[PDB]
RNA sequence: AUUAAGACAUUCGUGAGUGAUUUAUUUCCAUGAAGUGGCGU
């Protein structure tokens, strides 16, 4: 009951801003992790928004979030957040609107990421995630891929890195793998998710202040696609059983949608926190 | 047995709030639905 992995889908765009001075075009550049240079979210900020949903429970968030900041007396949060890793990316495509993108560097970082933490579904799915990357290490044979695993997919070009992909036939996708990584899905090289992920593929939105008609300002934001996959751990420590079951279960109902990072006015970063099912 | 032993620079904290890729711009300028009769001396 403990350290268990929650996902998850954006229902539209996403910017978490990173705070970083960019010269360049992209005055408004979205958080990227330190290691692997991929879109990710802090464990600040899922804090503060799941604070936010949950502020209305004042007892609830005591417990679990901690004290308030100008609170006379200090309490420390008793759940662990862990930052929002990127796990699937949308990606445009010709045969169907858009497909899910997954690199081998990404399933091999969630594998050593649920081993290390050891999730509370983790076994059956570290086994068969380990099974279909050797499946696809042995199909690619060190060269570049694009593997789907829906035969009606076969040849689907992804626009931005000109690649159709391939249907290994003898690969198998299993259900639970299609419920955690998303439908349509296509599995690339590093280099291929690399370049679909870079400042240059991400999408990047114009936008302007007019005063009386005529344009004040203009500046460039850059934005997570909509239905973009996350996954983040989530410890709790010496918590009470009550709070935490309230906290579960207000997380992972349907009707709930949080809100994460900037632009919420305009309906930016509103996503489902779903839990790792079992397999 | 020695101005000694014990002590996480830690707790709480959303890079967020406001912002229309908009304003100005004629698919327009030139151009003949015209030219010629023929044979029967």
């Amino acid at each position: 009951m403990t350290t268990r992995m929650y996902v998850i889908n954006t229902l539209s765009n996403m910017h978490v801003g990173s705070g970083e001075v960019n010269y360049g075009v992209i005055a408004n550049l979205i958080q990227r992790d330190s290691v692997t240079n991929l879109p990710n979210i802090n464990s600040s900020g899922l804090k503060g928004a799941i604070r936010e949903y949950f502020k209305e429970n004042e007892d609830l968030v005591r417990e679990l979030f901690g004290s308030a900041p100008r609170d006379e007396k200090t309490l420390p949060g008793k759940v662990r957040f862990f930052e929002a890793n990127l796990l699937s990316m949308p990606v445009r495509s010709d045969k169907v609107p858009f497909l899910m993108a997954i690199s081998d560097e990404v399933l091999q970082e969630l594998i050593t990421k649920m081993k290390f933490f050891n999730c509370e579904e983790a076994t059956q799915y570290i086994s068969h995630l380990s099974t279909l990357l050797d499946n696809i290490k042995t199909q690619a044979q060190g060269t570049d891929f694009a593997y789907v695993f829906d035969p009606l997919l076969q040849g689907a070009i992804i626009e931005e890195v000109s690649i159709r992909a391939t249907c290994p036939s003898h690969i198998p996708l299993q259900p639970s793998l299609k419920k955690l990584l998303g439908d349509r899905l296509v599995i690339l090289s590093h280099k291929y998710f690399s370049i679909l992920s870079d400042d240059n593929h991400l999408p990047v939105l114009s936008r302007n202040n007019l005063e009386n008609g005529q344009s004040a300002n203009l500046w460039y934001e850059q934005v997570l696609p909509r239905y973009s996959r996350l996954y983040f751990m989530l410890m709790d420590g010496n918590a009470q059983s009550e709070y935490l079951k309230k906290f579960r279960d207000t997380l992972c109902t349907p009707s709930t949608i949080i809100q994460i990072g900037a632009n919420a006015s305009i309906g930016y970063g509103y996503c489902q926190i779903s839990e790792l099912s079992p397999f």
